[PDB]
């Protein structure tokens, strides 16, 4: 199946899922001197108080938190988005280098890592739902840099010793995910795609302009994860990210000037 290697990574993933070849797949470069400020797009409304974490996961092309999406806990409103959208996770991609791991670019800027919270338009009812329709999900996205450490990020890094392996997941309760944003919810906006597969173009993509810093200690934790079961040959998960595609007929927009 897919993955990130020479023979299975993301110039053949187009062969299992050709909507990879779409109109509005996902990541981008985003040319920030070409995105147009947008005055009537609204501040991004992120109500994260009852989130409700629940795992921490290995599913073999990245690690993933998961939350209750079964009542509006967290939900992600305003911005760009007309109605609900409940956050069901949230993933990182990374490099194997800090320069590079980010999806989306900035100028052609690569950032060490990316953010995705993964929200869904209560709408459709069940994101299985959502994923099927052009305003079914809202992703937020939000660059990292090597700096300074996180401290709200802490206590992902720390578990992440007991998911190594694809597969592998634990209890992970009560972590707020407030303590991974950065202090301005200033985003660009474009209508995407899910940037792993099936690649649905349902995405309402929010990328925040303001990175966070990791440290450089935080970051190798990522790097020591694996996309291998165990038992296996070992294989760093590392460069698990999806290179910038092809913008075609779309405008980015920008909330601030
Ligand atoms: N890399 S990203 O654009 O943040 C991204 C990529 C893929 C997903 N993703 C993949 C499968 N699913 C999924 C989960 C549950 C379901 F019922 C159907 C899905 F397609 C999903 O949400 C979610 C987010
Ligand atoms: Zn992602």
């Amino acid at each position: 199946h897919w993955g990130y290697g020479k023979h299975n990574g993301p110039e053949h993933w187009h062969k299992d899922f050709p909507i990879a070849k779409g109109e509005r797949q996902s990541p981008v470069d985003i040319d920030t001197h070409t995105a147009k400020y947008d005055p009537s797009l609204k501040p991004l409304s992120v109500s994260y108080d009852q989130a409700t974490s629940l795992r921490i996961l290995n599913n073999g092309h990245s690690f993933q938190v998961t939350f209750d999406d079964s009542q509006d806990k967290a939900v992600l409103k305003g911005g760009p988005l007309d109605g609900t959208y409940r956050l069901l996770q949230f993933h990182f991609h990374w490099g194997s280098l800090d320069g590079q791991g980010s999806e989306h670019t900035v100028d052609k800027k690569k950032y060490a890592a990316e953010l995705h919270l993964v929200h869904w338009n209560t709408k459709y009812g069940d994101v299985g739902k959502a994923v099927q329709q052009p305003d079914g999900l809202a992703v937020l996205g939000i660059f990292l840099k090597v700096g300074s450490a996180k401290p709200g990020l802490q206590k992902v890094v720390d578990v992440l010793d007991s998911i190594k392996t694809e597969g592998k997941s634990a209890d992970f309760t009560n972590f707020d995910p407030r303590g991974l944003l950065p202090e301005s919810l200033d985003y660009w906006t474009y209508p995407g795609s899910l940037t792993t597969p099936p690649l649905a173009e349902c995405v309402t993509w929010i990328v925040l302009k303001e990175p966070i810093s990791v440290s450089s200690e935080q970051v190798l934790k990522f790097r020591k994860l694996n996309f291998n079961g165990e038992g296996e040959p070992e294989e760093l998960m590392v460069d698990n990210w999806r290179p910038a595609q092809p913008l075609k007929n779309r405008q980015i927009k920008a909330s601030f000037k």
